[PDB]
C-alpha cells in the first residue's frame, strides 16, 4: 500500500505546515503538524479543557464506531520550544492519503499548552520520530509510520515540502518526479530517537564549502535552522547590519537586506537554501527589524536541520532495518 497527501503551509511565513488525517469511523478529518522529530499522534478532542479551545477542530470518540479506550494509558510530552500537551489515550483508524492503520494509538488531550491553544490552525500532531520517544504510560504506543510499515510498497516516507506553497507526504514510495538529480543518502543514529545524520559542511553563499561534521536531526515539526555559533555567526557576518539581539531571541536582521543563500552537505551533495527562505520578516508588526531563519542552537543541546533546510529538499526518510536519510534538490 501506499498514500500521499498534500501538506499546507498554516500561515504567510512558513511557521508550520499541516495535512488532513481522517480519525474513526465515519471519518473525522482534523489538521495535524506531522513532525519527524517527536513519536506521539495527539489531537485536540471533545475531552479538551474548554478554554483551552480556540477554532481548533476536535476529534470525539464517543462519535467513531471504531473508538476503544485505552484503558490505563495516559500521556504528556514537552517540545522544544516549552510547549506542551497531555491527555488519556484511544485507539482508532486514521488514515493519511489513502493509507489506512487499524487500531492506531490517538492520543486525545485532555490539556493543551497556550501556543497550541493560540494556533486554530493545528488540530494536533502526528509524530514521525521513532516509536521510542512515545510518551504513552504504562504500555508505549507505535508511531503511524511505525504501525504502516509491514504494509507498505517499501519502508519509507517522504516530505516535500514547500516555499509558501503546499507540499507533499507520501508513504510507502519514492516519487521520482518529485526532485531533480540524484537522491544521496546518508547514515543516521537512531540512539537518541530522532532522525539524526551528520551533514558534511557547509556554505555562506558564492563562498567555498567548509568541510565539517554538523550532527543534527531532520525535524518536520520544528520552523528554523539551528546550527552550531561558529556556523550562523559566519552566515550572518555576510549580513549588513545583522546582529544578535538577547532581547529578540536570536539574529535580527535590517529587512532591506539581501539575503544570502546557505549550503549544507549531504555526503558529496549540496542542498542550497536560497536566501529568501531565511527571511523570517518583521520581528514586530510594523518592525523595520526582521527575524532570522537561521539561528544558533547553541543551548539547545542538538542542531536542527528544521523547515528552513528541510524545504529545501526532497527528504526520504527511509525506515528499513538500517534507517538512513535521503535529499535531493527539486
Amino acid at each position: 500500500s501506499t498514500g500521499s497527501a498534500t501538506t499546507t503551509p498554516i500561515d504567510s511565513l512558513d511557521d508550520a505546515y499541516i495535512t488532513p488525517v481522517q480519525i474513526g469511523t465515519p471519518a473525522q478529518t482534523l489538521n495535524l503538524d506531522f513532525d519527524t522529530g517527536s513519536s506521539d499522534l495527539w489531537v485536540f478532542s471533545s475531552e479538551t479543557t474548554a478554554s483551552e479551545v480556540d477554532g481548533q477542530t476536535i476529534y470525539t470518540p464517543s462519535k467513531s464506531t471504531t473508538a476503544k479506550l485505552l484503558s490505563g494509558a495516559t500521556w504528556s510530552i514537552s517540545y522544544g520550544d516549552g510547549s506542551s500537551s497531555s491527555g488519556d489515550v484511544y485507539t482508532d483508524t486514521v488514515s493519511v492519503g489513502g493509507l489506512t492503520v487499524t487500531g492506531q494509538a490517538v492520543e486525545s488531550a485532555k490539556k493543551v499548552s497556550s501556543s497550541f491553544t493560540e494556533d486554530s490552525t493545528i488540530d494536533g500532531l502526528l509524530g514521525l520520530a521513532f516509536s521510542t520517544l512515545n510518551t504513552v504510560s504504562p504500555t508505549q504506543q507505535k508511531t503511524f509510520f511505525d504501525n504502516a510499515k509491514a504494509s507498505l510498497d517499501s519502508p519509507v516516507f517522504t516530505a516535500d515540502l514547500g516555499y509558501h506553497a503546499p507540499g507533499t507526504y507520501n508513504f510507502g514510495f519514492i516519487d521520482t518526479t518529485a526532485y531533480t538529480g540524484s537522491i544521496t543518502y546518508t547514515a543516521v543514529s537512531t540512539k537518541q530517537g530522532f532522525w539524526e545524520w551528520t551533514s558534511t559542511g557547509y556554505a555562506v553563499g558564492s563562498g567555498t564549502f567548509k568541510s565539517t561534521s554538523i550532527d543534527g536531526i531532520a525535524d518536520t515539526g520544528t520552523t528554523l535552522l539551528y546550527l552550531p555559533a561558529t556556523v550562523v555567526s559566519a552566515y550572518w557576518a555576510q549580513v549588513s547590519g545583522a546582529k544578535s539581539s538577547s532581547s529578540v531571541g536570536g539574529y535580527v536582521f535590517p529587512c532591506s537586506a539581501t539575503l544570502p543563500s546557505f549550503t549544507f552537505g549531504v555526503g558529496s551533495a549540496r542542498i542550497v537554501i536560497p536566501g529568501d527562505y531565511i527571511d523570517f520578516g518583521p520581528i514586530s508588526t510594523g518592525s523595520s527589524s526582521c527575524f532570522g531563519g537561521i539561528q544558533s542552537s547553541a543551548g539547545i543541546g542538538i542542531n536542527i536541520f528544521g523547515d528552513v533546510a528541510l524545504k529545501a529538499a526532497f527528504v526520504v526518510f527511509n525506515g528499513a532495518t538500517t534507517p538512513t536519510l535521503g535529499f535531493a534538490s527539486k
